[PDB]
């Protein structure tokens, strides 16, 4: 069953596309930041919890260094796999739970990952000794327990969060190149960077729509529809964000499941059901094709 990546871990991925680069693995930032909503939830300094990989205590490292040392170490499971004959993704996803040896215990074993073979290796290094473990996928599959050593379902759990029309892709192929920018007031190109509505323009005019300069002249130009109904691609308004002289104060892109890209200070992905967004949401609108 799939699930969407929050915003709290959204935000690192200008960071973890940075140290993706950097160690060759910018192909697998889909799977760092479905790592990073596994292991924190984004919302703990050590993001990756990648301090135990440095052999430090749990929780040492800050925000930079623990994305930085868990691209380095999954760069290195890689590495170590492909050394070992496996082309097979899922056994480095399952060592960054495991730590290296699952690596080792696979490529003896078939080159690929299975259930059975994390299952074996859990077994063998807890001494046969069982935990209570309540996850869904767990309940489902044994009664809800696992081998007490690692987790012998985080593959699944990692492809959780591994699983939209043309419009919305290349609104936010363009989008996302700004992510983590500084807001700027007026700023509507790359040049001086954005404001809300001056990002929406820049983006929907790179996809081939024109749109109005103003929030409330892009509320203007759209057909109205409740956010419930709303699909990626639409725009979505709200209401006296701050002191202005129109109804609509601000514009975001909606993005499903919702949420929403914004300007946004810094320039990103905001998650729509937290109180203050529900007290200031108008509604979506729909740009003419
Ligand atoms: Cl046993
Ligand atoms: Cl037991
Ligand atoms: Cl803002
Ligand atoms: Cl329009």
């Amino acid at each position: 069953t799939g699930m969407n990546l929050s915003a709290e871990v959204l935000k690192h991925q200008p960071m973890v596309e940075k140290y993706a680069r950097e160690n060759g693995i910018s192909e697998y930032v889909n799977v760092l930041l479905a790592i990073i909503q596994v292991e924190s939830g984004g919302t703990a300094e050590d993001v990756m919890q990648s301090s135990e990989s440095l052999g430090l205590p749990p929780n040492s490292l800050d925000t930079e260094s623990s994305i930085k040392q868990g691209c380095k170490y999954f760069a290195s499971l890689l590495s170590s796999s492909k050394n070992q004959g496996i082309d097979d993704l899922n056994v480095a996803i399952q060592s960054y739970n495991y730590g290296g040896g699952y690596v080792g215990y696979v490529a003896g074993k078939g080159k690929k990952h299975t259930f059975n073979l994390a299952e074996s290796f859990a077994r063998e290094k807890s001494g046969g000794k069982k935990v209570t473990y309540t996850n869904p996928i767990a309940v489902a599959k044994n009664g809800g327990w696992r081998w007490n050593y690692g987790n012998m379902f985080y593959v699944e759990l990692v492809n959780q969060y591994l699983t939209s029309g043309e419009l919305a892709q290349k609104v936010m192929n363009e989008a996302l190149k700004y992510q983590g920018w500084k807001y700027v007031y007026g700023g509507s190109n790359p040049n001086t960077s954005f404001d809300c509505s001056g990002l929406t323009q820049w983006c929907y005019g790179k996809a081939g729509i024109s749109l109005p300069r103003t929030a409330q002249a892009q509320y203007d130009a759209t057909q109205h529809l409740p956010l419930s109904q709303a699909k990626a691609g639409d725009l979505v308004f709200f209401h006296s964000t701050y002191n202005a002289g129109s109804y609509v104060t601000h514009v975001g892109i909606y993005v499903g499941n919702n949420q929403m890209y914004h300007a946004g200070d810094p320039i990103g992905y905001a998650d729509l059901s937290s109180s203050y967004w529900q007290q200031h949401l108008i509604g979506a609108g729909r740009v003419k094709q």
